């Protein structure tokens, strides 16, 4: 067969931005119906409608047994009183894991299981996060500065975003005298 | 379901949190190295340690992912700079992602059909290594190179091959990097 070439790429510390990579943006619009204060969001969204996180990507083919590697960046902010986040998601192939580094800035991990049985897992920079099989997860900025991290998974792991995008995540997290996970009333 | 977790790394020791060490000394490394006398030598003269690691593994299943850092100290054997033993994947067919943190070095691949490559590696350099691709991490500085593997959980090991075999390439120093055929 023919082989596909290796190669070396620079990611840049300071910025999370990887050369030769995809670049996606996810503004606050793209986020309808996320966040529990949807008043709120209106407000913010007529009023600059900002970018929440960016996305250098690395992507193979779906193929069994390679990788992907993506680099985001999260903007800091809130909606409300809940941090910016991303949208989270369970993998396509539920049972691939994934593995996130963290780079730059301050936040945590929100994961959940199908059950709705959460986690909550503080990150700073040089934080290895490992995602386990069967976890959808999704990641909060809960500093001032932009939260920068490096994330890994199989290439054939696929997104599940519809079963987030209509349930939520059991908990939500938000500022209150500092920061409070806590049930999440749609859900 | 399993558990999830964080655990620190250390920027500047490459040390994970909660990791498995292990370590290799030349004595480990028995015919890796093409100056055959030197090898013995350096090993009665206290086999040294070649690299460290840092390991966090899962059970080998599909889709699951392990990551290790990999401490891999200044040297040489003859001409022959300081490498990790190097091997293809139980199953072929798994990829591989790296990602430098400290030092400078490069990484060696190879094809079962011949075909080599040497990627440069500093800090920020992220290398895919591609399926099939047999992979030797080099360190070509005077300082120690560290870092950060991450690999298919079910990717499983084969040194075998290339401890028989070994690379088509070996890398030296003549008043610079230098690349060159091996037997
Ligand atoms: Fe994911
Ligand atoms: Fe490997």
């Amino acid at each position: 067969m023919k082989y596909k070439e290796p190669f070396g790429v620079k990611l840049d510390f300071e910025t999370g931005i990887i050369e030769n990579a995809k670049k996606s943006v996810r503004r606050l619009s793209d986020m309808k119906g996320y966040f529990i204060d949807e008043e709120a969001w209106k407000k913010m969204v007529e009023e600059g409608d900002p970018v929440v996180y960016e996305v250098y990507a690395i992507e193979q083919e779906e193929k069994e047994g390679d990788l992907n590697f993506a680099t985001t960046v999260l903007y800091p902010g809130k909606v409300g009183n809940e941090f910016f986040m991303t949208k989270g998601h369970y993998h396509s192939k539920i049972d691939r894991a994934e593995v996130y580094f963290a780079l730059k800035g301050k936040g945590g991990m929100l994961l959940q299981t199908p059950e709705g049985e959460a986690r909550f897992i503080e990150m700073e920079p040089g934080t290895i996060v490992y995602v386990p099989p069967y976890w959808a997860h999704r990641t909060i900025n809960t500093g001032d500065k932009p939260f920068i991290f490096l994330a890994l998974y199989p290439a054939d792991a696929g997104h599940d975003y519809g079963t987030i995008a209509e349930k939520g995540f059991s908990k939500i997290v938000v500022e209150e005298n500092g920061k409070v996970v806590v049930k999440d009333n749609p859900k």
